[PDB]
């Protein structure tokens, strides 16, 4: 199965898809991977409109069968502009928060972001972990899905 | 030796950064590569001035020794934005035509482009060919440099 995670942040937002083996442990390969960058200078609307945009043509481009999103104001505005992509692809969206995104693959709710960051390095089959925090938190995040779509437990936000 | 590599683009800005070993075949490592992708709807300062902030970001982050680009009114804009980049981090500036490149890495000046591509895959030890294409010019400009700076035909713009 194909899933875009995406892990709305302060200046960084990351977008990733991976494509997810439909049996064996949990394996992926990345699709796709990228930061959607953001000034200080530039306005509100620009930031918020190349988000969205951004997420559009992803969604477009990999017809992905999911958007996962990693679970203040500001922050919600840039999952607004997923929200929207999301609704014009016409693509449905779940939520997971850091503790089951550490539950799924790590093994236990308080593990550190390091271990995540390992599997989802090892999952991917990368050399190494993939950088930044806000791309690698994206690839967790759709991995996390898929871990529960497998299982049956998705949550749809 | 550390260079940085840019294709200045339409409505994307290929940048990317590589650290090719001092001896045996040219032989590099990818250590940044990002596109800077712009959109009809921005204004042209926004899209000019996000390029500048991305390029100055990388310069300051990755250091190189150098900085190599791709040899019209518009993508002048997104030069212009580089060349300031470039002054404000103390970095020299080089300039390679596609001729040059094909030259560089595909040894002759009318190699097709597949083919260049072929090599920068080969000289990063990457899976697959770097996508996209402003991404892989990028790449290949910066190796093209690296490629004529050990034989000492480094053309300083």
């Amino acid at each position: 199965m194909v899933v875009a995670g995406i892990d709305p942040g302060i200046t960084h937002l990351g977008l990733g898809v991976v494509a997810v083996e439909g049996k064996g442990a949990l394996k992926a390969r990345l699709l796709h991977g990228e930061v959607v960058k953001t000034s200080p200078q530039e306005p509100a609307k620009e930031r918020v409109g190349r988000i969205h945009a951004r997420v559009l043509e992803v969604l477009h481009r990999f017809r992905p069968e999911a958007v996962a999103v990693e679970e203040a104001y500001k922050v919600g505005w840039a999952l607004g502009a997923v929200l929207v992509a999301a609704f014009e692809a016409g693509v449905p969206v779940y939520a997971y928060g850091p503790m089951q995104v550490k539950q799924a693959l790590a093994g236990h709710g308080h593990a550190a972001k390091e271990e995540v960051a390992l599997m989802v390095r090892g999952i991917l089959g990368l050399k190494e972990a993939p950088r930044p925090s806000h791309l690698a938190n994206a690839l967790a995040i759709a991995l996390t899905h898929a871990f529960y779509a497998r299982m049956g437990t998705a949550k749809p936000l």
